[PDB]
């Protein structure tokens, strides 16, 4: 009845918040519980009530709804609906026995071991306290009495169970008298007692768990402290320990009763009575199992397996007694538990310092529930541990982040029924690595922490450590004084020296605004102040910049000096005059030819002065230069001409008639000189970069002359380039290094040295050039700087080279080791940060020298009127040390991409802090400001120092006909080479007129192969122990059903099988061999007795299918070659039987796999002559695509994990009108079945015929299913036009792909890999082509 369950419920709440009777009768039925002080503890007390009343609901739905209304409305469904919770629990166990670690217990015990993942340490909380004068009598029998009075102070912990013992062998209590010593004597020496026993793994092994000891300080201080292991002890039966101690130290009389409620006779009944809310659980964690949020991903200065025995540091805030009433007010009117707030509060803090906002951490339940009341009194480990995944939300209030923080631990609370150490074994054993290091235990228990029968005999908690193994940060909260002590107990050097300090002064901080500011409020924090400090000074850089046209300075410095050598090239040079008067004069071509202010140009010219007049003439008619390289292919040249919208193309050729009109710069050579350069205004588009694009459409990047100067006078202005100097324009001119050697280097009036078209790779060339012309600045991807390098300093001088950029790639490490001794004294290594999206570059590393913490050259300092954020991917700030996408911001970003705009609001986005392009590359401000750039998270990769965008060359590789979908990857080994992998498209058709004369087998031959079976396996089965289990439970079962049960014949079986007496031998010791030789299961491949393609090829008749199979080959009779390849090779063995009439005269014959060791044991057998091509992880090599006339396969294609694996693959290998001839079980072969079970993998895969076609005319082919039927069937199919070759898919990466992307080498899958989102693996495909290049 509702309103006598409202009272039952009121006298619960009256005890569990302690108000009276009448006063919580008097909450509405809406009225929030949270909102009157109600928390978890209790309310997983008020539920283990309800469930003990039979009344079963989960904690998460009371606490989703935290009102008596709703409690009530619940439990009218429930007590009729809801599930009773009688359980048959264990009365007792045997009390001093071994009995089984509870859950978070075994987490402890394994974490305390020396192997594990940051292990190698106790769990243990130590305690200090402080007081004047205190007895060691008192306290030596007070550490003794409580040993004996609670069971768990005494249990010895082996093997992975715990051991509650008569009497430890070893003391209780640490006494250290020192009120001998000098008090600067005595205080070092706390500190080392200190740093020994607060990071001491005790002696559970030896049944001390816990040690109270007493140093007596000759400052007349008694420092009582307490070293726990937490294997003994929840933290709330810490403080019943303290309670104890407190009062066995001040009348040990009062100790009422050893707290009978052992914890062997606990864990029997709890782990019973959880058990279906375990199972329960158990299934909510299977479902997300694959789905589970890591580690929180905080900046770690070292990995957690490289500290070999980790130290606590411990870092604390006591919350005042006021703050504490603040939090605890705004919670309740919030309606938030007060642990809650603080958990919401740090995982705001661990989402705003990891990479990623979703992550785990470990939250230690209280789990007090059993029957007996007294059970608040028993001293063990009641802690359960709650596999907190939480997801936080950027862009919210702390209210909403709390409630939603909340929901979602309340939510999970049940299912902590399932322990977080079993979720995070069955996530190693599904092969998801994940942990949980973060912890988080809300100790909040209005008592104190330390209790009040301790605070009266020694001083309120002084001092404490955890020692959580497997544990990075343990933060636990306390009640001290009635404030709150915040502790975070993060681990000695894992993290960046000032990081746990830092990170926790902004938890205090998210607090303190919690405590004094209402919850409406943002959860996205503020950096810590002096973060942001530092950083807005880097990014604040004045401008060092006159906002100007891009070509101002060059027809200046041609107007001061017409004689002085603008270029040099190919030895001859050219004057700034003759170079102004040169661009002035394609200038005037360019507006006679129609070309007008901010209207672009394309500037398609091979390397030389030529070059250079032209983007000088096309900026001085006032367009925008469009630069492409004369080896841009002509269909990726179309798509960039389209784009661009360009007015004009130069290009050495005339086509009027071309896309854009076409222009001889030769001819515009001959124009009449504009008397000026066409006044433009500093914001008008001055280059156009056409980066590559990862739609396969490629992208131009739209640079203002603004923006293009103000990184030039940044870097002019900090290389002092001056008239003496000479830069080598190494930089092709559509990247934009060479826009600073261009418009920077003829800007100061440097000259620049070209290299020819002929030299644009060339470090002999460049080498020559550097000595020749005495070249003092070289700008570059290093790349090409470490080319330059690896000629010796004996063949290459660069003493000259006063100073260096290198830029848009990664510097290794020791570049500016082989670059100093090479180049200048003052040799200014400038390594420079930023895309092209930013004008030319926007950071500068210096290098003098690496300090040897460097793990890459960072970006350095931005660049002078420019600026990096690195944000989170909601777009705030991250902290120091932490990972987050660097966008780059200020007057140096290009104005977007030239006809994109969609892209540009995707890319170059406005903010509170004014205009970011949003780079995609991932990067981290360090403690001193620097920005570490860290490379990619996205499709992007460098090239020999070139960008490009993997999606763009799948894409022009996907505008392939006959390709379905593409993946490229940069590759592992020296090479560095771009690889790609293809899916063709299959055309496919339906097929099912089929015309088989079913009738050659006879029932005789597949009861011969049982009676084979019956000799194989009776042999066998006289020692069946040399097999396992698995093969014991189906061969016993199989000596009846597949080799003698329904299917009787005489030994004449072996002699129409066709193998014999040495061949069964050979069968039954070679799988004596395989089974005892520990090299299972794959050594069943290589031997022609035991292989399921070698058996089948004689067994079932395969032989007279493969008489069939080795016909359609006509080369010897024709004449002529046939290309013929073979899909089943595995080690050979069914060639073997074939191989004389096989291996035809005239013949080209190649075996394939999906292995290299069962093909390289076909070469160890088979004849040389005949072609060898692994399928390496999966991959064929891109080389043998449409190459063969004839493909086979062969009693194998049930082993592919579908039939359109190796259809597919066959399509792609064959030659248009080319044949596959494909041979596989369908029925049963009872001996190929034995090798089944050996591979273990399921006989299900043997197709019926009518399937087979189906998926083969999926497949495109047209088929005719020819000979031998249900044992083997002969299906031959004919190759449509799939339009895939070697050469065909080289040409079409030749006509949409420069020589700088596309793949040097190239592979096929009938199918891509998904990763376990869905998406195409790359970096499995990475490693797969890797293990491809060999
Ligand atoms: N010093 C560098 N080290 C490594 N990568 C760089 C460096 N400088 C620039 N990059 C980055 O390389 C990426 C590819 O070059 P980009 O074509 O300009 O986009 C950009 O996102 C750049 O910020
Ligand atoms: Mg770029």
């Amino acid at each position: 009845s509702r309103t006598a369950l409202r009272d039952w419920l009121t006298e619960q709440l009256a005890d569990l918040l302690g108000e009276p009777l009448a006063d919580v009768r008097a909450l509405a039925d809406d009225d929030d519980l949270l909102g009157c002080g109600l928390d978890s503890i209790r309310l997983m007390y008020l539920q283990e009530r309800l469930r003990a009343r039979g009344s079963t609901l989960d904690f998460a739905q009371l606490a989703q709804r935290p009102c008596l209304g709703a409690w009530l409305d619940l439990l009218a469904c429930a007590d009729r609906l809801s599930a009773p919770a009688t359980v048959a629990l264990p009365t007792a166990q045997d009390r001093d026995q071994p009995f089984e670690l509870s859950s978070v217990q075994q987490a402890y015990w394994l974490g305390r071991g020396a192997g594990e993942v940051l292990g190698n340490v106790s769990c243990h909380a130590f305690l200090e306290f402080r007081t004047r004068d205190v007895d060691p009598q008192r306290l030596a029998a007070a550490a003794e009495c409580v040993r004996q009075r609670h069971p768990m102070l005494r249990a010895r912990f082996l093997d992975g169970r715990q051991q509650i013992l008569p009497t430890p062998p070893l003391s209780c209590f640490d006494l250290q008298d020192w009120r001998t010593l000098q008090v600067d004597e005595a205080e070092r020496d706390w500190q080392a007692l200190r740093d020994w026993r607060a990071h001491e793994c005790l002696a559970v092994e030896r049944g001390q768990v816990f040690l109270l000891g007493l140093v007596r300080m000759p400052g007349g201080e008694d420092r009582l402290w307490l070293s726990l292991d937490l294997l003994a002890a929840d933290v709330e039966s810490l403080r019943l320990l303290l309670a104890e101690l407190g009062v066995a130290y001040l009348a040990p009389e009062r100790l009422a009763e050893p707290p009978a409620l052992h914890f062997a006779d606990y864990l029997a009944h709890r782990a019973a009575q959880r058990a279906e809310a375990a199972a329960r659980a158990r299934d909510y964690w299977l479902e997300r199992l694959p789905r589970l949020p890591d580690a929180p991903a905080l900046p770690l200065a070292c990995a957690p397996e490289s500290i070999r025995q980790p130290r606590t540091r411990r870092l604390a805030f006591q919350l005042s007694a006021g703050e504490s009433r603040r939090l605890e007010r705004l919670a309740a009117q919030h309606g938030v538990t007060l642990s809650s707030v603080f958990g919401c509060a740090f995982a705001l803090v661990l989402a705003r310092w990891s990479e990623s906002a979703e992550f785990l951490l470990n939250v230690p339940l209280f789990d007090r529930h059993a029957d007996d009341p007294r059970i608040g009194e028993v001293i063990a480990d009641f802690t359960t541990l709650l596999l907190l995944e939480c997801r936080m939300q950027a862009g919210v209030s702390f209210a909403e982040a709390v409630k939603s923080f909340q929901r979602n631990l309340h939510g999970a609370i049940d299912h902590a029924a399932f322990p977080a150490l079993e979720v995070l074994r069955e996530a190693r054993r599904q092969g998801q690595p994940r942990s949980a290091p973060v912890v988080f235990a809300s100790n909040l228990g209005e008592e104190g922490f330390v209790p009040a029968a301790f605070r009266d005999a020694f001083g309120d908690l002084h001092d404490m450590l955890s020692q959580t193994p497997q544990v990075w940060l343990d933060h636990q909260l306390y009640r001290v004084g009635d404030g709150i002590l915040l502790a975070w107990d993060s681990v000695v050097g894992l993290f960046p020296e000032g990081l746990p300090e830092t990170m926790f002064e902004a938890y205090v901080g998210l607090l303190q605004r919690l405590c004094d500011s209402a919850w409406g409020q943002p959860a996205d924090l503020p950096l810590p102040w002096a973060q942001q400090a530092r950083r807005a000074l880097l990014n604040g850089q004045p401008a060092c910049a006159t906002a100007r046209t891009l070509h101002r300075d060059f027809f200046l410095r041609a107007a001061e000096a017409p004689d002085a050598d603008a270029l040099l090239y190919r030895d001859q040079r050219v004057t700034r005059g003759e170079l102004a008067e040169r661009a002035l004069r394609i200038a005037g071509g360019l507006r006679e030819a129609g070309v007008r202010p901010g209207d672009a140009v394309e500037v398609s010219l091979p390397r030389g002065p030529q070059q250079v007049a032209a983007v000088f003439g096309v900026l001085a008619a006032g367009a925008c230069y469009v630069p492409l390289d004369i080896d841009q292919p002509p269909a990726r040249r179309r798509l960039i001409e389209e784009a661009a919208g360009v007015c004009l193309a130069i290009t050495e050729e005339d086509d009027p008639q071309a896309l854009p009109p076409r222009l001889d710069v030769q001819r515009l050579l001959r124009g009449p000189a504009l008397a000026a350069p066409v006044p433009l205004a500093p914001q008008a588009s001055a280059y156009v970069i056409y980066t590559s694009g990862s739609t396969g459409v490629p992208k131009g990047v739209e640079v203002s002359h603004a923006a293009a100067i103000n990184t030039i006078d940044a870097l002019l202005d900090l290389l002092r380039v001056n008239a003496s100097d000479r830069l080598l324009a190494v930089s092709a001119l559509d990247f934009d290094l060479s826009v600073f050697d261009l418009f920077g280097g003829l800007g100061a009036g440097a000259s620049l040295v070209l290299p020819a078209q002929e030299q644009a790779r060339d470090a002999a060339a460049w080498a020559e050039a550097i000595q020749r012309h005495a070249v003092s600045l070289w700008n570059s991807a290093p790349a090409l700087l470490e080319m330059a390098l690896s000629l010796p300093a004996s063949q290459a001088d660069y003493r000259s080279l006063r100073a260096v950029l290198l830029s848009g790639d990664w510097v290794a490490l020791d570049l500016p080791g082989r670059l100093r001794p090479r180049c200048a004294e003052g040799c200014r290594l400038h390594v420079l940060g930023g895309a092209t999206e930013a004008g030319i570059w926007s950071n500068l590393q210096s290098v003098d020298t690496v300090p040897p913490h460097w793990r890459s050259i960072p970006y350095g300092r931005p660049l002078p009127g420019q600026a990096y954020r690195v944000v989170d991917t909601h777009g705030r700030d991250v902290p120091d040390l932490v990972v987050g996408e660097l966008w780059i911001g200020g007057a140096s970003l290009a104005r977007g991409y030239r006809n994109d705009p969609e892209l540009s609001a995707r890319r170059f986005v406005h903010d509170a802090q004014g205009r970011w392009y949003r780079t995609g590359d991932r990067g981290r401000y360090w403690g001193d400001g620097t920005l570490e750039f860290l490379g990619r998270v996205d499709q992007q990769v460098k090239v020999r120092g070139q960008r490009i965008e993997l999606g763009e060359v799948e894409a022009a590789l996907c505008a392939q006909a006959g390709v379905e979908s593409a993946c490229a990857a940069v590759l592992g080994g020296g090479v560095a080479s771009l690889g790609a992998v293809l899916v063709p498209r299959l055309a496919p058709r339906a097929e099912g007129s089929m015309d088989l004369p079913a009738a050659q087998p006879f029932a005789g031959l597949a009861e011969a192969e049982a009676v084979l079976t019956r000799e194989i396996l009776g042999a066998l089965l006289e020692a069946p122990l040399e097999l396992d289990d698995g093969l014991r439970r189906r061969w016993l079962d199989w000596l009846a059903d597949s080799a003698a049960s329904a299917l009787p014949s005489l030994d004449e079986a072996l002699r129409r099988l066709g193998w014999q007496a040495a061949g069964l031998t050979a069968m039954g010791n070679a799988l004596r061999g395989l089974l005892a030789g520990e090299q299972a299961p794959a050594a069943l491949l290589l031997d022609p007795w035991l292989a399921p393609q070698a058996v089948a090829a004689r067994l079932p008749d395969g032989r007279e299918a493969l008489a069939r199979l080795l016909e359609a080959l006509p080369t010897p009779a024709a004449g002529e070659r046939l290309r013929v390849a073979v899909l089943d090779t595995r080690a050979g063995l069914w060639l073997d039987q074939g191989m004389a009439s096989l291996l035809r005269p005239g013949l080209e014959l190649t075996l394939f796999e999906r292995s290299r060791v069962l093909l390289d044991a076909a070469a160890t057998r088979l004849p040389e002559r005949i072609v060898v091509q692994a399928l390496d992880d999966g991959l064929l090599p891109a080389e043998h695509l449409g190459r063969y006339d004839r493909v086979i396969s062969f009693a194998a294609l049930h082993a592919y994990e579908a039939s359109r694996e190796g259809l597919a693959l066959a399509a792609a290998l064959l030659r248009p009108q080319g044949r596959l001839l494909l041979v596989d079980l369908l029925c049963e072969s009872p001996l190929a079945l034995l090798g089944a079970a050996l591979l273990d993998d399921r006989p299900l895969r043997l197709a019926e015929l009518p399937s087979l076609l189906a998926d083969l005319a999926a497949a495109g082919l047209a088929p005719r299913c020819l000979w031998r039927s249900e044992r083997i069937a002969l299906v031959e199919a004919l190759a449509p036009g799939l339009g895939l070759d070697a050469a065909a898919l080289q040409a079409g990466l030749e006509q949409r792909l420069p020589q700088a992307m596309r793949p040097e080498r190239l592979w096929c899958l009938p199918s891509l890999p998904l990763n376990g989102n869905g998406k195409v693996d790359r970096r499995r495909l990475a490693e797969s082509m890797t293990r491809a290049l060999g």
